[PDB]
């Protein structure tokens, strides 16, 4: 019963799940002036296909789009990775208020949320769930949206949210066009850190790209009168659902620009 509510929330996670002050732990900050260009990062590599689309749904927490996952139509390669990183899901963070909601933070700079596009290494692993307890297991590409003015590739989500108002509940998403979110360039900073809900685990590759694309205030809004709480039972809602930053403790960030 993790949330993001007083009682429940980040500050608290701790008491179950002890990773949570972990040595590598995410989201975090990533200070740009000491990070190092690297040129042996090869290019980024992204593979789509919208058929690999299967359901959107309410886990309460946040929405998720979740994809077939026994086949390759769908892949992250390049970049920071070795192998092919199979599509398994994508969520969206956000805050109370437009002014920050992102979880990674740029020189101090936070977005109004940040979309994450969650794959798996199928290269070495069984399953989705046996990949997230392994260091090389996951990664997870996040992007930031930033107030602007509304974007049209949101619809699809934005369209079902009615549908999915409570935890549980589910529908229908197949020929979802996620390459048209990904801003233009897809330059990114890297680095080894964790899911950033419980459990927690240090299995993640982040790769977090530099460019925002936009969101609407609008459409933002709609986003947090999705319910934490499931049909008959006192409605709490969603307003936001971000983890702060935690420390770096040692870790360093590359960047695939200089
Ligand atoms: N913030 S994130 O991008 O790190 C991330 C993930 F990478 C991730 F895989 C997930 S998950 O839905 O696949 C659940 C995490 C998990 C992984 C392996 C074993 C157990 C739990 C969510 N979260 C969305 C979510 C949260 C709770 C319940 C259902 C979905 C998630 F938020
Ligand atoms: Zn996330």
């Amino acid at each position: 019963s993790w949330g993001y509510r007083e009682h429940n929330g980040p500050i608290h996670w701790k008491e179950f799940f002890p990773i949570a002050d972990g040595d590598q732990q995410s989201p975090i900050e990533i200070k740009t002036k000491e990070v190092k260009y690297d040129s042996s990062l090869r290019p980024l590599s992204i593979k789509y296909d919208p058929s690999s689309a299967k359901i959107i749904s309410n886990s309460g927490h946040s929405f998720n789009v979740d994809f077939d996952d026994t086949e390759n139509k769908s892949v992250l390669r390049g970049g920071p990775l070795t192998g092919s990183y199979r599509l398994r899901q994508v969520h969206l963070h956000w805050g109370s208020a437009d002014d920050h909601g992102s979880e990674h933070i740029v020189d101090g700079v936070s977005y109004a949320a940040e979309l994450h596009v969650v794959h798996w290494n199928s290269d070495k692993y069984p399953s989705f769930v046996e990949a997230a307890h392994e260091p090389d297991g996951l990664a997870v590409l996040g992007v930031f949206l930033q107030i602007g003015e509304p974007n049209s590739q949101l619809q699809k989500i934005t369209d079902t949210l009615d549908s999915i108002k409570e935890k549980g509940k589910q529908t229908r998403f197949t020929n979802f066009d996620l390459l048209s979110l990904l801003p233009p360039s897809w330059d990114y900073w890297t680095y080894p850190g964790s899911l950033t809900v419980p459990p927690l685990l240090e299995s993640v590759t982040w790769i977090v790209l530099k460019q925002p694309i936009n969101i609407s205030s609008q459409q933002l809004a709609k986003f947090r009168s999705l319910l934490c709480t499931a049909e008959g039972e006192a409605a709490a809602f969603l307003v936001s659902n971000h983890r702060p930053p935690q420390p770096l403790k040692g870790r360093k960030v590359r960047a695939s620009f200089h």
